[PDB]
């Protein structure tokens, strides 16, 4: 219209579900009203005439992590408008599709503790809880994906050549060492059904005698 | 509703027809929205979704000064709201109502020049410009009031007791002089057809040997 321009650019930002709908352009005598739908869904407003550029949809994505969401940011004008005739009013512009439980990245994983238990050493990744909500709860990672969640254990000893390899469905690992020895690990959180966005990124590095 | 207050203390700033509309209160995750129309007549928005306490209505007021005109001050969430239910939406409250011709207030006048013709001293009252439109020029206040406009002189000696008056339907007064003298004048405009806000504030005072 004759004050109003359409947005533009509208990428989802999602990390362990923490997801923001992010979008152009900075806003001059207008303001934006973002709204979520399922795909084929009722429309629901989440940010109301706001000059951000940006709106947190977590609240709502997590209510299903498995429905398809589609975003709609709306372009109002602001402030005194040239009166005249009379302003033309509500230029939007639709998302891409959102599948959070197929898309969200899975943030850098963290390993919690290793432990030397014989010549076994025992390395337990951190569960990442969420803002997924259930009952009075809020479910961690490994409780959303279950059993498509799976971590991969590097690990070398502090001298050289290659990075010896484990895989787990829970959150530990228990490992074969050469005794009396000092090794390094990381981790890296995958989801092997995903086609997209499968892996995370490595963990920082362990080592046995952190002192 | 359960994030947004009705706007109150709905006052109109009206001087020499330039209108703004004022209100209540400084906003928090709200914005407003002004509407203007005749008493009875079509809704039109002015200002939109904004923060700021006040609107200027000029533009449209100035369209019939003779009109009765009334504001509508809506309410709007404004930022990332709650979501859970839905936002209530559109609180919104009237303005008292205003028939500019009537009650705009009338500026503070200015006495152009005065010039000794004689034993005559004739005073012009500066013709204020407004913002009142009419094929393609502003009208001024002489322009818009016409006969119902008339100007007060008050004139006095230098020296001493009292003030004497004199009245025009015109933008000057034509006096007679106490030859070789100083004199001060100001003058007040009056639209003593009006019951109410009928007179202005006088001008500052000039005098005979400004030197």
């Amino acid at each position: 219209t004759t004050n109003t321009v359409a947005a533009y650019n509208l990428t989802w930002k999602s990390t362990n579900f923490k997801t923001i709908l992010e979008w152009e352009p900075k806003p001059v005598n207008q303001v934006y009203t973002v709204q979520i739908s399922t795909k084929s869904g009722d429309w629901k407003s989440k940010c109301f005439y706001t000059t951000d550029t940006e709106c947190d949809l977590t609240d709502e994505i997590v209510k299903d992590v498995k429905q398809t969401y589609l975003a709609r940011v709306f372009s109002y004008p602001a402030g005194n408008v040239e009166s005249t005739g009379s302003a033309g009013e509500p230029l939007y512009e639709n998302s891409p599709e959102f599948t959070p439980y197929l898309e969200t990245n899975l943030g850098q994983p963290t390993i919690q503790s290793f432990e030397q238990v014989g010549t076994k050493v025992n390395v337990t990744v951190e569960d990442e809880r969420t803002l997924v909500r259930r009952n009075n709860t809020f479910l961690s990672l490994r409780d959303v994906f279950g059993k498509d969640l799976i971590y991969t254990l590097y690990y070398w000893k502090s001298s050289s050549s290659g990075k010896k390899t484990a895989k787990t469905n829970t959150n530990e690992f228990l490992i074969d060492v050469d005794k009396g020895e000092n090794y390094c690990f990381s981790v890296q959180a995958v989801i092997p059904s995903r086609t997209v966005n499968r892996k995370s990124t490595d963990s920082p590095v362990e080592c046995m005698g952190q002192e």
